[PDB]
């Protein structure tokens, strides 16, 4: 996949292993976590190219996501295309933007504003964009373009991309995850 970036945000909170060249990574937090971590493999500059992945993901009792994750520099935005998740749906609370259909399923799409929080610039106010898969899965292709195009109708800059990775995130509870990016 031309993986050239390792995402490790508090990976030390659980057990994070990875092989850039194989496009694989695992992450165990079986003892539970009480703080947020985001780990994964990807690219230093994001693009609208499709991402194919395969995963073993077990996070039923955990506030966790198995998602395509990345940032946009300006307007600053953090984004997720959540394929599978734990006990928490971000669109349950956020402002609804509609629905989008892609790769065999509809995704609820929502947005939210984070004030003075950890960001690719340290601490700041940024916008989040979420596409949550209606029929969750742990393997398949994500045609990122379909999501970027829909979000772009609502403010998503759709250019000036920072990093983008296939990620696993959790900030409560315990779980397990093994992922391969093809």
């Amino acid at each position: 996949a031309g993986i050239n970036y390792v995402q490790n945000y508090n990976g030390n909170l659980g057990d994070f292993t990875y092989d850039e060249s194989a496009g694989t990574f695992s992450m165990y937090w079986e003892d539970g976590v009480s703080s947020d971590f985001v780990v994964g493999l990807g690219w230093t500059t994001g693009s609208s190219n499709a991402i194919t992945y395969s995963a073993e993901y077990s996070a039923s009792g955990s506030s966790s996501y198995l998602a395509v994750y990345g940032w946009v520099n300006y307007p600053q935005a953090e984004y997720y295309i959540v394929e599978d998740y734990g006990d928490y749906n971000p669109c349950s609370s956020a402002t609804s933007l509609g629905t989008v259909y892609s790769d065999g399923s509809t995704y609820q799409v929502c947005t939210d504003t984070r004030t003075n929080e950890p960001s690719i610039t340290g601490t700041s106010t940024f916008t989040q964009y979420f596409s949550v898969r209606e029929s969750t899965r742990t393997s398949g292709t994500v045609t990122v373009a379909n999501h970027f195009n829909f979000w772009a109708q609502h403010g998503f800059g759709n250019s000036d991309f920072n990093y983008q990775v296939m990620a696993v995130e959790a900030w409560s509870g315990a779980g397990s995850a093994s992922v391969t990016i093809s």
